[PDB]
């Protein structure tokens, strides 16, 4: 989509509505519209709240979504 270099969408991830690839969930609230209308950042994504708050918003169940994907999905992609 926007900053989508291949990811999967096999565990936490999302279909980046409108489009067929799919959005990692940690890459939902990281605070940049990855999907083609920043659905992985909005809440039909699962944002809990969808922009507002940046990377967070709702509490920490928002981080947990999120942060626990940071190990792999972002800390494990092609770019590092
Ligand atoms: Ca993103």
């Amino acid at each position: 989509g926007s900053k989508l270099e291949g990811k999967t969408c096999g565990p936490s991830s999302f279909s980046c509505p409108g489009t067929h690839v799919c959005v990692p969930e940690r890459w939902l609230c990281d605070g940049d519209k990855d999907c083609a209308d920043g659905a992985d950042e909005s809440i039909a994504a699962g944002c809990l709240y969808n922009s507002t708050g940046s990377g967070s918003g709702s509490g920490s169940t928002e981080e947990l979504r999120v942060r626990l994907a940071s190990h792999l999905r972002k800390l494990r992609k092609r770019l590092l």
